[PDB]
């Protein structure tokens, strides 16, 4: 397995701070099944085996900020957090489904989103969880769709407000990490969840701070979701929607005041989720282009190596998740 190649996009340095951000969906044990991944042997799907490769990936990236999806509750506390503490990180985790009723056993296996940060470079000011179902319910204002299709979806985002230490260049940063509904037939939900996350992050912001937004969006670069984040808004009749929408605007258009750019824009990875049936870019690191520049990204796994090894889908004995990690070095300028 060849280490991945760094792509430099722009030279360093005005006074500014450099830091690296990882976004990685680890694939939780619950969903790593032979039914879903019938091309990967059971011994390679097993969590006792896969968690080694996942921890290795995270260790090797050595990001200053790490955003994980599909972190299983009990794994956050017994694996991800203890091991990352030993590397000088602190973390914040929130599971999905906290209001759902379930056994103690089941509660351990519910997954959610985690943000880790290097304590030498960052101090946590606030931490928040955004429950999309609750925000949908609270803003359904007589839309049956909001209620039937959006509210019934249990997805979450987490966000942390960090103080960036001066001796890297009082100075704040917000990192947000979310994981949107999966279903291809639910582009409206994916888009609404993204709009709710962003408007909810904006509320966090008052109480302006640059944003790093990591997510598994389950959405391709040509979607309403990506157009919305990238262009600072969308048409309220976008085809992905198939009145209450203005609740998330902040006239025909839903608007946000972040000015975001994808770290990997213009096709720097040909895919981010890699399976037999589906290969595409659905994971993203977005940043406030006002405050920050991209210096570089970790480029794709050498594609020749995958053809050499006849690897048509992940995970695989040597690739422990069906998603590839995203790793970016960003340059922040204070105001
Ligand atoms: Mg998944
Ligand atoms: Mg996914």
């Amino acid at each position: 397995l060849p280490p991945r190649p760094w792509i430099t996009l722009k030279e360093r340095d005005l006074p500014s701070a450099s830091f690296t951000v990882m976004c990685y969906n680890v694939l939780c044990d619950k969903y790593a099944t032979r039914q879903l991944y019938g091309y990967c042997p059971s011994w390679a799907l097993n969590w006792e085996y896969r968690k080694k490769g996942i921890m290795e990936e995270i260790v090797n990236c050595d990001a200053d900020i790490i955003s994980l999806q599909e972190v299983e509750t009990e794994q956050y506390f017994t694996l991800f957090l203890p091991a990352l503490k030993e590397r000088g990180y602190d973390g914040f985790f929130s599971p999905k489904s906290r209001a759902k009723i379930m056994s103690e056993q089941e509660r351990k296996h519910v997954d959610g989103c985690a943000i880790f940060f290097k304590t030498e470079k960052f101090t946590l000011v606030q931490k928040h969880t955004v429950e999309f179902n609750q925000v949908a319910m609270a803003n359904s204002d007589g839309s049956e769709a909001m209620l039937n299709r959006v509210m019934t979806k249990d997805n979450i985002g987490v966000a942390v407000v960090l103080e960036v230490h001066k001796e890297l260049f009082k100075q704040l940063l917000i990192v947000a990490n979310a994981h949107m509904h999966w279903d291809p037939e639910y582009s409206d939900v994916k888009l609404i969840q993204t709009m709710m996350f962003v408007s909810e992050v904006k509320n966090i912001l008052e109480k302006s701070i640059p944003l790093v937004l990591c997510a598994d969006l389950n959405s391709l670069p040509d979607s309403g979701v990506v157009e919305y984040l990238s262009n600072g808004g969308v048409a309220d009749n976008h085809k992905d929607f198939k009145e209450c929408l203005m609740n998330f605007s902040c006239e025909g258009r839903i608007t946000h005041g972040f000015q975001l750019k994808s770290a990997y824009e213009n096709n720097l990875m040909p895919y981010t989720n890699y399976t037999f049936d589906f290969k595409g870019v659905i994971d993203y690191i977005f940043y406030s282009k006002t405050h920050m520049n991209v210096e570089g990204v970790l480029g794709p796994l050498d594609p020749q190596w995958l053809v050499e090894n006849n690897i048509t889908g992940c995970p695989h004995p040597h690739i422990p998740s069906d998603h590839f990690s995203l790793l970016t070095q960003l340059e922040l300028h204070p105001p």
